[PDB]
């Protein structure tokens, strides 16, 4: 029952897809296991690069595939090369860029929690076992992670486990365990950009929709709170060209419902304290006083946002 | 006339194409029939893989090619690996990624109710005959398909039936019927997103839209619904950043398109309200007080759009 | 002078390119050509699937490349297949799908009137001859075309024909004659989203834009056509984002640049009622009453593109 | 020192990259050269298909590589044929597409000079002279250019030279001379579109921002050249959807700074005419006069830009 | 210890991908290092194409492999060539364009300071040496570098240099250390585009946004300041239509903030000049006569944006 010894140099993780669950892995691969004591010319370790090790393969010299589990579809494998040891043992070493998929919540956007995984696991070989497996993370922790989109966390996590299938094959006394490298990374998404260009303007406009309560008429306080709600409209819209696209209403989005909220609200009052009275035109002394009532009845409603 | 059996594990079901009517399936596909009795190296099982299979096949091994009837051009098939049994019977197992296309009824947009197929048949060949098909639906039963763009209904249904082709070759002494495995997988669309950041907000504007008749002046009442049209224009526009591009008028794009009629009425009445009277300047007492007369003739065309 | 018999299976024709002239077809080739007799294991026609049909032509069996003339690039060619029978006969059976190129007329945009071609031609291959053409359009009539972008017009249309190539070789004593294949599919855009969802709504639009002569002052109805003059503006932008890009005006891109004349006419009208007076302040009482004269003075006098 | 005679078939020139300075090119390629002579079976010319020609080439049949100099990458070589005489020469056959480079100013924008190049040369092979080249420009002098987004000046350039490399190898006495064809095609942009659906419009909203002045109020022309900013903006922000992302300014972005300019020269008049007076709030009775002043001063700044 | 003597030609740099860091070369590889001794056909050197290479390296030639360390995934390698001398050297000539990363700190937005990089190293072999490295920078001075999107500093800088792999095999008697050719190009971005349709109009707009103070009334004062709120708004949409998406805030992303913030700033001192008097309607005097107060209160800012 073969012992193989793994190694994964991770590169880059780059180019989040948000809404396929998708991340991009460039990086080698390593896998060493002992086999059979070889002449090897000289006598030193042979080299065997790209082409060449398929014929190896076709003169008899195993070399198992190794899958990785999460990959989506099958990935960019550059330089191959197998090196082969007089005294039996191969270590495989090949570079690699493909695309990854894993659960990713991307709710609580702007700051954000996430980890990026691999998976390897032998492809057709049962009793063959993933011995160790290291994990070479290049990039630094605090660094320049701010000329970077993501900070990781983070060293790598490691994990080598057995994982059994249920439907399993024409083969059964005791052969559905397969040995699974499980390799994670954990990561934060750099809220800047999306603090300073993104939550705060939305916050001064949410602001400033407010001073429509400080208008006299009650002409001037609806009119006003007309091109309000499409000041809205036209953040929402820049948003979406900035935004990544998702299937539900990230932070950011419900501030922005907010703000339709707190402007459909305003409309309400405005209306309302014009048509309450006794005595003809007389706009409801009190209640066009709520100039500074509900901007902190939204610090209120928004610290429930907060749960 | 030869028995395969088929297993198809569906991995991930993601990425719709909404105009093309296509979506990605990532997965692996199980093919296992009997052949005849083999010395095997040992006398376990033999396995080959990928660059190998072609070698089998050069000597003399059959394979049958098997074709998904309704995948897009030709997919991407990852591991392939054959087991060669001594008392005959292969197993052969490939992952694969590709992309499949079905019928797809959009038109009752965000609440929205789809099925995923695939369909699998042997190319070349009539009388091998696909036994029994397995498909194993990798989620469960109470998740969180709120990460998840779709919810699915949803075990997995399958379907082998006989197809025949009309026009068939030069052989024609009953020879067109092929062996199609058909697996379904029904699906529903996360409602989610789509209302609370766009049926809402839509809403929301349609609502105080109405609010143009609690004006006081005609000049008043004229004007704003011109900054009312736009900010249904400037909506629509941010409709356009985030739905997905299709042929047909979805609910929402109808929504919409009630918006530009509610106020396109506004400004009919609203000028009709100032010259319907008698000599002068005197704006039709009642009319003008429509104030919550189609609000609740808008939620009265409103059980047509989907009822 | 060889005898080839061809069949082409369209199955989908998908994803116009606009701008290219481009458009997808998937489907199946089949052709068949008569050889010499040949002894085929059992006496049953033999099948040779995709890796093994290089290996019949390294030993000597012919098989002729044809080509798609109007192809983008090169296709994408899933399962091969030689069908070989004992009395010489041999069908070839392909699928494909691939890029096609044609003339595409998007001038009257909306409602389309475009045709889906095929050339297929034997590449190296002077005489041998395409037999007779079949086409089996799967895809169906008035059947569900509204989840359809396009409708069929249409039944298939064929045309073999006999094409010369000026500009020859060093062969000459009558060799520039090539048998090409035409298959040609008319179709019909599916007129609905973009007549609900765009040509009205820019109607209403062009029609509200209309009721600023029905302002009582001066500076109302200059002050109003301006945000007039931009809700077109944001029209356009919203066209911009869903309509296909291209190197002509459309119906549509004319309709809103009518609609930036009729908003500049009235900007032109509305200073010319203001400084044409018999006196000071005095708006000409007449002209400022093309209250309903300009209306159809536009679906007039611009209404002649059915000339 | 070898003679090969080159020729080129255009069969589309389609999809500029004007950021990238890019174009696609799909045509075939034809080279013959003249060898030892050679005995063909028959004694009629040989014919040989794609995969057969490595075949012979690994037998020794020379073939050179010839490289598209500026192509982008590496093309698309569809199918490639070996035409060999029983006399010896050899015609080479291939049909290409590919992405191909050229300096591209796009300054002058929707009127627009531009020049398609191939520059083909021997990969390898020093004395081996392309003898004389043809080309074969399909599309046509007297046409539909208008379905067309380029129009062809133009027939088709050559120029076969030969070419030094400063910077050559260990082979010295007089061996850095290379053979290049360099076929040029002329092309000029259809202003239709831009003109039509982009000048224009930007044009009457450039006028119509002057009927600023027909104002009487200070206060209406102040306000009102507002929404005439932004006015811009929106349309700027269409520009940006529709034009193609450049490195420098167009003729279109220059007209819409111009806009950005007479409404920033208005705001600076209107602000003056104003606060330059005697007896308090009088406005300037002549500077407020500029009316059809700076349209004819525009009109004059204006054609200083381009000529 | 072998001696590899590299040449790498630079043709394009071109496509900066700006999210992830990203860069397009195309250029040739050249590596020179001499063998035993060969009899070549004539007793000229030999060139060997393409198909051809990999069939002497099956007969026994070493070539080694050289990656690209930084290259992203793999490369798109167009024509290879082995030109084999009878002294024994051996050059190889490859032409390729592929994909490159290097940190790229784009926060000095539109005057931007970056450098282009290759890096190359032995895949697989320890001591053999990269002997001297040459670059040849085909692209040019000063030019015409204003049709061109970056301006290259600039001549090419080269360091071979040894780097050391902590992490090594189960070889270890000092053998760690790889030889590796590191080629920088540094650039500046062409600040054009940025400034004049960029920067400029900004800056107009911050501008035109301050004559809010030399309104009369107070509501027109308010009110006015609303147009010009969204006004930002629809420029910061006009922004992220051609700007490069980032996950910093650049200099233009600031200065659009600074948009936000002056009009927020004129809100509240708008509605601070109303509301503090002695009792009534009076306007503070002197405060609404900040007119030009923080128009140079705002160059004091935007000026601390540097310092």
């Amino acid at each position: 029952p073969v012992d193989v010894s793994v190694s994964i140099f991770i590169n880059k993780i780059y180019g989040v897809n948000t809404l396929e669950q998708t991340y991009k892995v460039d990086g080698y691969i390593v896998a060493q296991w002992t086999g059979k004591p070889r002449k090897t010319p000289g006598d030193k370790p042979l080299i065997v690069e790209n082409t060449q090790i398929e014929r190896w393969i076709n003169n008899g010299l195993w070399v198992p595939a190794l899958e990785f589990i999460n990959v989506v579809g099958s990935p960019d494998t550059g330089n191959k090369r197998l090196m082969l040891f007089p005294d039996g043992r191969v270590i495989y070493n090949a570079r690699f860029l493909g695309s990854f998929s894993n659960d990713m919540d991307f709710r609580l956007f702007p700051f954000d929690r996430q980890q990026f995984v691999l998976e390897l696991e032998p492809f057709s070989y049962n009793n063959q076992q993933l011995r160790f497996s290291d994990i070479q993370v290049y990039t630094e922790n605090i660094d320049n992670e701010e000329i970077d989109e993501w900070w990781i966390r983070g060293k790598a996590s490691t994990h080598i486990s057995d994982i059994r299938y249920d439907h399993l094959s024409s083969v059964q006394p005791n052969q559905n365990e397969f040995s699974r490298i499980t390799v994670r990374i954990d990561a934060v998404r750099n809220p800047s950009y999306y603090l300073w260009s993104f939550i705060l303007p939305l916050g001064l406009i949410i602001a400033a929709s407010w001073s429509v309560f400080w208008l006299e008429s009650f002409s001037e306080r609806l009119q006003t709170s007309f091109t309000l709600m499409s000041t809205v409209v036209a953040y929402a819209l820049y948003t979406s060209n900035i935004l990544p696209r998702l299937p539900y209403t990230t932070v950011i989005d419900q501030m922005i419902i907010a703000g339709y909220g707190s402007i459909f609200a305003a409309i309400l009052l405005i209306i309302f304290a014009h048509h309450r009275q006794a005595n003809g035109v007389e706009d409801d002394l009190l209640i066009q006083r709520c100039r500074l009532a509900f901007p902190l009845g939204f610090l209120a409603i928004g610290c429930v946002l907060v749960i």
